[PDB]
């Protein structure tokens, strides 16, 4: 039976946000351990029979991109890296080392000849040297959706399995800012047994070490029999760095990092140099040692301590590698050989840890507690929390998330065929899953890079979206073009994609229109793609250069439509207002597009000399003192004036929404009957700090809360139609548009904070919902999580991750913000939400990036809110950390993040047009989602190899019938089945062989893996 996700409130050890309620956060001196206390040990808890053994484990910190890019990084530092670490492990059979970032292995790897590449396979089978994790990158965790963490990790795995022959069952991620359960959720459906983990707030490391608590089974926050666990281990201390990592006391640990002597650059900041080790001074060197060693054991249940040894691009230099391992070597020979110490030291590997721990807890000697939540908001020392990342560079936060649905899309409309090599397709799916993986490494989607490789990571992902527009567009032309007819050449493009929210009407004209004329061009198809597996109606838009268009689908059935104006906002210099100009030459027009499952459906626009009978046309109203004309070429309604004023819409029977004279939203009534609610958006800005530590990438240290942004008298545009009607206003840095469909309505903002330095932009919505001190926030996509405001902790610290949305509710109401892009924000008071939009920050925030935040760029910033009455739900108990979305505000999330597609016909006529794929393909229930689609095999293998990610959310229970779906079987979508397999996530291993080739669903808040074999 399916795991209960609501009801029963698990029972854990360590209960995450219970521990931050009751926690005090005191910032106190402990002394050498600076947030931590003098730790004492009794000496005579090891002896003969009851050794220390210590692993010594040797590491590099090669960041894809930070301060210079990838390609820069590896070329200077990271190709030599690698190259000493073959020369130097080859020669040394006892040394090892660790490394974690496969894109780097995979460039190194690629350039060696196979004399060398022999020689690699061989010190890695030997276990010499061990990959950790194994992802394409080391992700951040904040703002990465789950669906692009998998992708990484399942680019850097399948290349290790295909290389190397091996596949990490232990995890190492020392440097994300803060840490999600979704890592171990995803890492124990892929095949992991450990995971590590390091930059967790100093309150936490002290309270957790206090209770030998580093080390625990990390389960999800509803799982309560506890099958998603996974051990984890939290490293104890302020960083990964070598003074930080042999035991409490940096000013001796110093002295352990042999590359500070001076000869590399480097020295000790407590002031005592490392001393080479000698037979004079070995005695005396190992008892400060190990007496470092068993303080740092005594935070831990077994006599098994892992110490790594390293930092940043470290063991470049030949001189290096002979600098820290011979001087090791020297106090390991001492070390052994003195029985007085009862230990037993060496170099060793992560896996080599974690079996030597888990030896150890089945001998009996230790139990290890459980634990459920996250480790967000990061604070390194005194109140330095790590929110600003959350919104950092939210151009590239956008461009995520739109790659992401264009992986997702490109992926699947290919997989439905084989393509020969010709075709290039699996070359431009790997240079697009590539580029997005490497956005995810924890200064790429954080914003916390140089500006340069910003512009570099802009760059791969941009050629990442036209390596997947190729795709698609190459696969819907095959998908839907009749087979004797179909004639491909395979660089020509037979489709443009059009996306009406990247970049943006405001941030980039890339539209194109369609051109149609009486003397040129009658009409034009287009095609609507839907990944999700069920059939979707959505309203979609496209540019045309008539406003007397109309629409039919492929019988010729005419199709309801809309025409409005195309409007773009002005900062107009000389009269120093910003307000909308209409074009008089191109037009949009709006219909509704159903499109099967998976699938396609084609429609046709045609040009006629006046109004046609199935389009209708929008009203415009410009609010503003002062106002001049607005001719619209040949749109037929004038524009109407008029002075500022209170205004509502309603869309359809949908919801009635009101307006203040600024164009803000005031209300919402859900129902003709109902009340109008009181929902209102506010635009405020935060400062920075004139004394003490400044905001920077990283930080937000923000100069007391809010103030509300000036917004004078600004310019509202009304337009209102049948299908949809909006409410556009220019304020200061940003264009506010409130979009009306019928349901929940949608908000986009085009962001340019200009040369307004040293500010940070919040969107509030304030509403009298009784939330008190409780919010929900998402973590990567995957699940919602109970936050509570701590008054105890500064405003910074009650800052979020929002990397797909956030609500607030009371016992009858709850509002949803769902977003299009990770954000950071909070409810700092009961009934309110924001959201920070962008932040321009002139200094430097002293974590090694040296620069502040001065690249803003225009953004467009989409959202949806659903209001809803939600006390008919049946909601989780007051006790349990976790919440759930609506239906509703599930399929708002899903039109932000996996839109229909659009696809316009590039040439006069299309021979052999089909009107729609997949029709016959199953229209799976509402919460189950496909998330993968990949072909796996290439075309000249006997049995093709289909993949799919399949994930069930969990939607709260309020009473709507809202029934009868089909299964889903993928593993019968493609023809010839010959078998279907369960697999980990990363489809790497088979799990199972499943009868009669059915691949069941899963169960609410599950992902699972298939394979499908078709024998074609
Ligand atoms: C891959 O490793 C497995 C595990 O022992 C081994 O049996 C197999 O032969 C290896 N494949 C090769 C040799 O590349
Ligand atoms: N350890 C530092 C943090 C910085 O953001 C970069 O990731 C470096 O590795
Ligand atoms: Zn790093």
């Amino acid at each position: 039976q399916c795991q209960d996700v609501v009801q029963d409130v698990p029972n854990v050890d360590v209960q995450m946000l219970e521990l931050y309620d009751r926690m005090s956060f005191k910032d106190i001196d402990g002394g050498v351990w600076k947030q931590g206390w003098n730790i004492k040990y009794d000496p005579l808890k090891y002896n003969a029979h009851h050794k220390l053994k210590v692993f010594v484990v040797p590491h590099s910190h090669n960041d894809p991109g930070w301060i210079q890019t990838f390609e820069e990084y590896y070329q200077h530092d990271t190709k030599h890296i690698l190259s000493n670490a073959l020369r130097h492990l080859h020669d040394n059979p006892e040394m090892k080392f660790i490394w974690a970032e496969i894109s780097y292995f995979a460039r190194f790897y690629h350039d060696l000849g196979e004399n060398k590449k022999l020689q690699m396979k061989s010190i890695v089978k030997n276990g010499q040297l061990e990959f950790v994790t194994g992802g394409w990158v080391m992700p951040d965790e904040a703002n990465s959706h789950w669906r692009n963490v998998l992708l990484q990790l399942t680019e850097g795995q399948t290349w290790l399995k295909q290389f190397m022959n091996v596949t990490p069952t232990a995890s190492w991620a020392i440097d994300p800012f803060g840490h999600s359960p979704t890592m171990p959720y995803i890492l124990q459906k892929s095949g992991f047994k450990n995971m590590l983990i390091q930059r967790t707030h100093y309150s936490v490391k002290k309270e957790l070490a206090q209770q030998r608590q580093l080390e625990f089974l990390w389960r999800q926050i509803w799982d309560n029999k506890g099958d998603t666990a996974l051990f984890t281990h939290m490293m104890p201390f302020y960083s990964y760095d070598i003074p930080h990592t042999c035991g409490p006391d940096p000013k001796v640990c110093c002295q352990f990092d042999f590359k500070r002597m001076g000869s590399f650059g480097l020295s000790c900041p407590w002031k005592v140099p490392p001393r080479t080790i000698s037979d004079q001074n070995v005695a005396a060197r190992s008892d400060l040692l190990v007496d470092q060693w068993k303080k740092k054991a005594e935070l831990y249940r077994t006599n098994v301590l892992l110490i790594p040894l390293g930092d940043d691009f470290r063991f470049k230099q030949n001189t290096e590698w002979d600098v820290q391992r011979v001087n090791y070597e020297r106090l390991f020979e001492h070390i052994n050989s003195q029985a007085h110490f009862n230990v037993q030291a060496q170099f060793g590997t992560l896996q080599e840890y974690f079996d030597a721990v888990h030896q150890a807890e089945r001998a009996g000697q230790a139990e290890f507690p459980t634990l459920s939540g996250d480790f967000f908001t990061y604070a390194d020392r005194s109140d330095n929390y790590w929110s600003g990342y959350y919104t950092s560079r939210p151009y590239h936060k956008r461009m995520d998330r739109v790659l992401m649905h264009y992986v997702r899309a490109a992926e699947m409309l290919s997989a439905w065929h084989s393509w020969d090599g010709m075709a290039r397709i699996e070359e431009r799916l790997e240079q697009a899953r590539r580029e997005l993986s490497l956005f995810q490494h924890h200064d790429g989607i954080t914003g916390t890079a140089k500006t340069h490789v910003v512009v570099d990571y802009e760059q791969r992902m941009q050629e990442a979206l036209k390596a997947c527009q190729m795709v698609m567009q190459q696969s819907v032309y095959r998908l839907l073009t009749k087979p004797s007819i179909y004639s491909p050449d395979f660089s020509f493009s037979y489709f443009t994609l059009d996306d009406s929210r990247w970049p943006g009407s405001g941030v980039e004209d890339s539209r194109t229109t369609i051109i149609l004329g009486e003397d040129i061009l009658p009409s034009k198809h287009v095609v609507m793609h839907n990944t999700l597996p069920h059939w979707r109606e959505q309203l979609v838009d496209f540019y045309v250069s008539s406003p007397f268009v109309s629409v039919t689908d492929l019988a010729n059935n005419p199709v309801e439509a809309q025409v409005s104006p195309v409007w773009s906002w002005h900062h107009d210099t000389l009269t120093k207002t910003i307000h909308p100009q209409g074009s008089t030459t191109k037009y949009r027009i709006i219909f509704k597009a159903r499109v099967p499952p998976m699938g396609l459906a084609t429609y046709v626009l045609t040009i006629s000399d006046s109004k046609p009978e199935h389009t209708s046309y929008a009203s415009n109203l410009l609010l503003r003192k002062n106002p001049t004309s607005l001719p619209l070429g040949q749109y037929p309604e004038d524009v109407k004036f008029g002075d500022p004023r209170e205004i509502s819409l309603r869309v359809g029977n949908g919801p009635t929404l009101a307006f203040s004279e600024q164009g803000l939203l005031k209300s919402i009534q859900l129902t003709q009957d109902s009340p109008h609610v009181p929902v209102h958006f506010k635009f405020l800005k935060y400062g920075v700090r004139s004394h003490g530590d400044r905001s920077g990438a990283y930080l937000f240290l923000p100069n007391g809360p809010a103030s509300p942004v000036e917004l004078g008298q600004p310019v509202v545009l009304v337009t209102k139609g049948k299908l949809e009607s909006s409410v556009s206003v220019g304020l200061p840095s940003v264009v506010h548009q409130t979009i009306m469909r019928g349901g929940a309505p949608e908000i986009r903002n085009l962001v340019d904070i200009g040369s307004l330095d040293n500010t940070e932009i919040v969107m509030r919505l304030e509403t009298h919902i009784d939330s008190g001190d409780i919010f929900y926030t998402d973590l990567n996509g995957l699940q919602f999580i109970k936050r509570r405001r701590l008054d105890k902790l500064p405003l910074q610290a009650n800052y979020y991750p929002i990397p797909s949305g956030m609500f607030i509710e009371d016992a009858n109401t709850r509002l949803t913000l769902l977003t299009g892009q990770p954000l950071g924000g909070s409810s700092l008071a009961s009934g309110e939400l924001e959201i920070m939009q962008d932040r321009r920050l002139a200094s430097d925030d002293e974590r090694g990036l040296g620069q502040g935040v001065l690249d803003n760029k225009p953004v467009l910033h989409i959202y949806r809110l659903v209001l809803e009455k939600v006390n008919n739900c049946v909601r989780p108990s007051k006790l349990h950390p976790a919440g759930y979305l609506t239906s509703a505000a599930h399929k708002a999330s899903q039109s932000l993040l996996d839109p229909l597609d659009k696809f316009i016909f590039a040439e006069n006529e299309w021979i052999g047009a089909q009107g729609q794929f997949g029709g016959d393909h199953p229209s799976a229930r509402e919460d189950l989602d496909v998330s993968v689609m990949r072909r796996l095999t290439k075309s000249s293998a006997k049995t093709q190899r289909v993949g799919y990610v399949l994930h069930r959310t969990n939607l709260m229970q309020c009473g709507t019938p809202e029934e009868h779906t089909q299964k889903l079987d993928v593993c019968h979508l493609l023809p010839n089945v010959a078998r279907c397999e369960r697999t980990t996530l990363t489809f790497l291993q088979n799990l199972e062989h499943l009868d009669g080739m059915v691949a069941p669903e899963v169960c609410p808040m599950e992902t699972a893996a298939y394979v499908s074999s078709h024998s074609s």
